[PDB]
RNA sequence: GUUGGGCACUCUAAGGUGACUGCCGGUGACAAACCGGAGGAAGGUGGGGAUGACGUCAAAUCAUCAUGCCCCUUAUGACCU
């Protein structure tokens, strides 16, 4: 549900987030990457701007460069990330047919 | 510590070493960089003081001092209370 905004600055109507109803994204598919003292995952979908926060007992095998697929736990909050658990490893993004297969993965795709 | 007690530690202060993106992840020209690893007291210009250029104000000082030419020169010298 959004709120609309008396003023625009523009030549379209404005509004505010007031409440979410219904969550659609409950996988995240990604490319992920190792800090020192935890993980995260960048998006393929960059329409997800923020990196999810992999907690270290939720690496599951995951290397740096690895394409993964990730189950979020948590979602955002205010300055917080979203948390997740790598579901599954794909492989590393330089390997042949991982660009499809993260394709495959990122709809939801029968395997 | 008061005393015997080597003197360990601490302190004193001479002489050294120590930080360099050096090394390791990513990232990116394969480099630089950047992001984060470690190690270390210290992390990415260690932190402070010291040491700049050519400037102009005929800026200020003859009550720092000195000073060319003036003036005072039994006083514009000097001494006391």
């Amino acid at each position: 549900m959004v709120r609309l905004n008396s003023q625009s600055s523009g030549s379209r109507q404005e509004g505010t987030v007031i409440r979410i109803l219904e969550r659609a994204i409950q996988r995240v598919v990604g490319t992920y990457t190792e800090t020192r003292n935890f993980g995260f995952v960048i998006p393929d979908d960059k329409k997800i701007t923020s990196d999810i926060f992999i907690p270290k007992n939720g690496k599951n095998g995951a290397a740096e460069g690895h394409k993964v697929v990730v189950k979020l736990t948590s979602y955002p909050e205010g300055r917080m990330n979203a948390e997740g658990e790598v579901e599954t490893i794909l492989g590393h993004k330089n390997d042949p047919g991982i660009d499809i297969l993260s394709v495959i993965h990122k709809h939801g795709l029968p395997g």
